[PDB]
Order: C-alpha cells, then sequence, then structure tokens
C-alpha cells in the first residue's frame, strides 16, 4: 500500500489533466498536457517515481496499460504496471470526487493566472495542503516514513 | 532545517537545467528549461512548494531573489525566499559537487533517451534512489515524519 499509485486523466478547457493519486493517502501530483499519449503518460510515470517510492501504478485506460511507451517507462522506473479496475466499486467515486473537487479548486484560483498549467499547481498545492486534522502532504510522509523503518 | 531548499542551476546542451535540494537530505527535483527566467523559476517553485512542505527557498542568484514574479510565486505558496550567500562556505562545493554528479548521470544515461528533459529526470531518479545505508528520498521523508511528529 505505501507504493501504490493511480493515474486519472480529466478534462478542463480543450486540454488534459494528468493526475496521479498515492492511494492510502489522497496525495496527488498532476500536469496539464495538450493531450494524453503514451509518450506524455510515461514521462509523468519517469517523474513521479523519481521524487517518490512508486512500487505499482494502476493505468487510468487500457491505451496506457497497453502502451509500449508506458511499459518502458514502467520497466526503466522499476514500477509494476497494473490496470486499473475498480474490484472495488468505491475506487470510481473517489476518484470521480477527486477530480470535481480539484475542478472546484481550479475555479476558484482561475483568475490568479493566465495559464490552465499554473491554476492546476495551485490546484494541487492547496488540495495536498487541506487538513481533513493531517492533511494528504503529512499522510503520504508518514506512512512512507513508517513502511522505511 | 525541514523545510529548507536550495535553488541551483546549470548548463547543459545549450539549455538551462533548474533544480532545488532539500539540503538537509540531498533529495533534489529539477527541471529543463530553455533559459532561466523569473517566470519558469516562480512556477517550479509553485510546483515544489506544492509537492514537499517548503518553508524556505534560497534563491541561487540575485536576479531570481529580486524578480517580482519570483517573490509573488513565494508569496502565494508560503515560502520565505531567502537569499543563497554561502556564509558557510561548504555550500558551494557541495553545490558544485552535486552539479558535476548529476552531469555524470546525465552523460551514462543520455544515449536512452532522445531529449534532455528525459535524461535529466532519469538523473533525478538515480540522485534520489542511489543508497550513500540510505538514498536521499529515503532521508527526506524521514526528516519530515520526525518534524511532523
Ligand atoms: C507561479 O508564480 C506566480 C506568480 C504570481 C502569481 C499571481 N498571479 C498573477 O500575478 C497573475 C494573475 C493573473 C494573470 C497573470 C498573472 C501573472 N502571471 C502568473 C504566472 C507566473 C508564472 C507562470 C505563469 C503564470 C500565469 O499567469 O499562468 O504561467 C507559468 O509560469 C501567481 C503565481
Ligand atoms: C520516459 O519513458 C521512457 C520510455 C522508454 C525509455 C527507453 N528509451 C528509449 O526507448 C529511447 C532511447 C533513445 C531514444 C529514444 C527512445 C524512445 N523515447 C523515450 C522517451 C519516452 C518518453 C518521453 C521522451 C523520450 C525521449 O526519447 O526523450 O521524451 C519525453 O517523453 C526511456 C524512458
Ligand atoms: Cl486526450
Ligand atoms: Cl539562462
Amino acid at each position: 500500500s505505501p507504493g501504490i499509485w493511480q493515474l486519472d486523466c480529466t478534462h478542463l478547457e480543450g486540454k488534459v489533466i494528468l493526475v496521479a493519486v498515492h492511494v492510502a493517502s489522497g496525495y496527488i501530483e498532476a500536469e496539464v498536457i495538450p493531450a494524453e499519449t503514451g509518450q506524455e503518460t510515461a514521462y509523468f510515470l519517469l517523474k513521479l517515481a523519481g521524487r517518490w517510492p512508486v512500487k505499482t501504478v494502476h493505468t487510468d485506460n487500457g491505451s496506457n496499460f497497453t502502451s509500449t511507451t508506458v511499459k518502458a517507462a514502467c520497466w526503466w522506473a522499476g514500477i509494476k504496471q497494473e490496470d486499473g479496475i475498480p474490484y472495488n466499486p468505491q475506487s470510481q467515486g473517489v476518484i470521480e470526487s477527486m477530480n470535481k473537487e480539484l475542478k472546484k479548486i481550479i475555479g476558484q484560483v482561475r483568475d490568479q493566472a493566465e495559464h490552465l498549467k499554473t491554476a492546476v499547481q495551485m490546484a494541487v498545492f492547496i488540495h495536498n495542503h487541506k487538513r481533513k486534522g493531517y492533511s494528504a502532504g503529512e499522510r503520504i510522509v508518514d506512512i512512507i516514513a513508517t513502511d522505511i523503518q
């Protein structure tokens, strides 16, 4: 569980927001891309795995599961590439609610930047710092530290 | 100390590599940009602070210290923007040795990607995972977790 991440792709302003969620904590990283490609997804995962100990990634769709480039990135970075089948139906709703939350935050900050990518990074910040009382950022560090110890 | 980061800018292939180093652990994040601007530096810091609890950033030079855009990003993200004056002379050598190490790793991976940004992210991965026996990635998580607790 400490090493399990889930990919998620959502759309806004004719662009794609690619999100990685640390399942156990709700911590996220995200980027804006023109379109979801294996190339972009592969690069995103390479970045993620250099920053956090990513053991397993549940891909967001079958195209990214199939993509040889995504498979190669997962090979390179020592990531177990898995499907994203919601054998637990609650997964679906959690991701959906997260996308709605993220879009809400983006709306709340949208006039504070010209570019969508800037607003998205503001949303990442706000999401990860929000106390629910610990924040997702606090939870991921505690979970991983406990695992190391 | 758990919240202290240092910016560092180095050059390769006619491009700029912007690095943030977590001082206490040696953990890094990095990106390739065409040139160092306040705009790019500001965006980089916004990304960093959404991902880690960045309390203080020692800027890499006077232009980024002066930049109103960098100041505004630091304001937005709750970062104390400071100078990078090496009152401790050892800081200089550590950063310089890090740049040499990073460039060495980039050379070792360079033929595994077309684009420099990809090689840089591979270097980030290798640097953060390298056991010296804990890795920088393990050290940053332990330092921050201890601070939370
Ligand atoms: C991240 O640093 C920040 C600096 C300042 C502010 C406060 N907001 C404004 O001053 C503002 C508000 C509305 C439109 C334009 C602006 C000025 N431009 C902000 C900006 C900076 C760096 C970037 C950007 C943008 C962008 O506008 O998208 O895009 C990629 O790198 C927020 C964040
Ligand atoms: C990150 O996923 C990886 C997938 C595969 C490999 C193994 N290496 C090769 O197959 C290779 C080797 C040499 C030249 C071109 C290639 C193929 N292209 C790799 C690539 C992928 C995604 C990107 C890229 C690049 C790039 O070439 O820079 O740039 C931004 O997004 C490494 C990383
Ligand atoms: Cl798409
Ligand atoms: Cl420059």
